[PDB]
């Protein structure tokens, strides 16, 4: 469909709040939905990626582009050079390389070529970025918006600030998507660059597992007791869907039924 557009060069948080609510509409099977929350679909949709371009203050861009089913960063491209150049993790290959590389920059126009020498987990991220968490890699709009002024256009950058900006915009992008807590902490802090606390990682963390656990719900309770932490890093036991429900944007796919509301 339609590529999602962000300006965090000139963003309020209504206008983040919409981005938001559309990438979750565009993202989301229209169908499947348990206890109301709704749930992306499996791996043959009729469509199978989204586009998100984002804008710095300084007018530059970059276009993330996600796989439908369970919001994973591929790659990404920018305007280099009078070129489209794509960014693509070095474990994207064959069928999923090729249609990663062709929608973003298209075979009838300039095209060229800079992979990201390694993979798209956190881990691996945290690494380059050389931390020993994400938690010490701030993330806030000004940030999103200088991180592309760095990166796009520029024939040179370095991998250490390549894999900072795709820590903050997997999570101000994905993880914003499927946490509403985590959407919530964005708005809180729009004014200012914040570290991400405690719940904002173990949710990122706990997606899968919260999904399967609502899913699997049956008149609202929890097949078992799932643990989780508090903003401080404290424990927090969650045993029913409606203790959990106002912090989830949308569900992971799991197969089967499941109660719709
Ligand atoms: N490049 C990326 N894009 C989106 N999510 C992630 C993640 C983490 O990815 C997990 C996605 O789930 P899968 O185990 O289904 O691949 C989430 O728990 C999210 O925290 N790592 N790298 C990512
Ligand atoms: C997915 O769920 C449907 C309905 O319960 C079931 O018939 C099918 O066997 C499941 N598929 C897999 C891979 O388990």
């Amino acid at each position: 469909i339609n590529t999602i557009t962000f300006d965090a060069g000139n963003a309020t948080i209504n206008k983040y709040a919409t981005f938001m609510e559309s990438l979750r509409n565009e993202a989301k099977d229209p169908s499947l939905k348990c206890y109301g929350i709704p749930m992306l679909p499996n791996t043959n949709s009729t469509i199978k990626y989204l586009l998100v371009k984002l804008q710095g203050a300084s007018l530059k861009t970059i276009t993330l582009m996600l796989r439908r089913n369970n919001l994973y960063v591929m790659g990404y491209s920018d305007p280099y050079d009078n070129k489209c150049r794509y960014h693509i993790f070095n474990d994207i290959k064959g069928t999923e390389y090729s249609d990663v590389e062709n929608t973003l920059c298209p075979s009838s126009n300039p095209r060229v070529a800079k992979p990201i020498n390694y993979n798209g987990l956190y881990p691996t991220l945290e690494k380059k970025a050389g931390v020993t968490s994400r938690n010490e890699v701030q993330l806030g709009i000004q940030i999103l918006s200088s991180d592309i002024g760095k990166i796009s256009g520029q024939g040179s950058f370095t991998e250490k600030i390549e894999a900072k900006f795709l820590l903050v915009a997997i999570q101000m992008v994905s993880e914003a998507a499927r946490f509403k807590y985590i959407e919530n902490q964005v708005k809180t802090n729009f004014n200012r660059d914040f570290s991400p606390n405690d719940k904002v990682l173990d949710l990122e963390e706990n997606w899968g597992k919260i999904s399967t656990a609502i899913h699997n719900s049956k008149n609202g309770a929890l097949p078992k007791p799932l643990e989780l932490k508090n903003a401080d890093g404290t424990k927090w036991i969650v045993l029913r869907v409606d203790e959990i429900k106002p912090d989830v944007g949308l569900l992971n796919y799991v197969n089967g039924t499941c109660q719709a509301t």
